[PDB]
């Protein structure tokens, strides 16, 4: 995240922190993700695409640091690993760029909701708040794009939700963002997602209540003008996730 405050897990309860195990035994931070239900975290298929083995993956939940434990966070292996079968990546977007992680302990549970441990609520079938409404962005990605370590505090931010027909101008995007993405940036363009971000939460307050309705999906640089962070829109998503976390 460029701009915006750190934060701790309290306040984005629903927040997945995902790592890679490494031959030699180092672990290293992926991608984010959302909790969607006690077996369920989503995230996005870029993040995993070049290492699909469930094996390699911990996933924790209720953690606000990155490299150190928090009170009350829990630990998960990653029982199966759904990438979108359609996914793909041109030169800058990424097309169905969405993952299922379900997740238990050692001892085989599913995450136990606590105080720092929640779920986040769907949208329903393309329901989706109007542009110009502002949403959260949470995630241990880039502060700034020259930095090569990523912060050890989790952050957070506000964006705001940019209409296709400003995101597909040619100066922006053109035609590379489609209906099944959401742009979303600063209107002075000072605070971003960045590397690092990817798979995890856009959150907005739609009728009232906490809802995912995007993920950290790509951009052109971090915070830079006229090149809106790109989000996969949940909403478009519903059957494929609701297929996968069927059975
Ligand atoms: N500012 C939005 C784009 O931020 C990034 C970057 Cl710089 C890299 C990656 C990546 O996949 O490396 C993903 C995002 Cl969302």
């Amino acid at each position: 995240i460029i701009g915006g405050e750190f934060t701790t897990i309290e306040n984005q309860p629903w927040f997945a922190a995902i790592y890679r195990r490494h031959r030699g035994g180092s672990v290293t931070y992926v991608c984010g993700g959302s909790l969607i239900s006690p077996c369920w975290v989503i995230s996005a298929t870029h993040c995993f695409i070049d290492y699909p083995k469930k094996e390699d993956y911990i996933v924790y939940l209720g953690r606000s640091r990155l490299n150190s434990n928090t009170q009350g966070e829990m630990k998960f292996e990653v029982e199966n690993l759904i990438l979108h079968k359609d996914y793909s990546a041109d030169t800058l977007a990424h097309h169905n760029d969405i993952a299922l992680l379900k997740i238990r302990s050692k001892e085989g549970r599913c995450a136990q909701p606590s105080r720092t441990i929640q779920t986040i609520s769907l949208p329903s079938m393309y329901n989706d708040p109007q542009f110009g409404t502002s949403c959260e962005i949470t995630g241990f990605g880039k502060e700034n794009s020259t930095d090569y370590l990523y912060p050890e505090q989790l952050k957070m931010t506000v964006v705001k939700l940019i209409s296709h027909r400003e995101c597909q101008q040619p100066h922006y995007y053109g035609s590379e963002v489609t209906t099944k993405m959401l742009c979303a940036a600063d209107p002075q363009w000072k605070t971003d997602s960045c590397q690092g971000d990817s798979g995890g939460p856009l959150v907005c307050s739609l009728q009232g209540r906490m809802t995912l309705t995007g993920i950290v999906s790509w951009g052109r640089g971090c915070a830079l003008k006229d090149k809106p962070g790109v989000y996969t829109r949940v909403s478009h998503f519903l059957p494929w996730i609701r297929s996968h976390t069927k059975e």
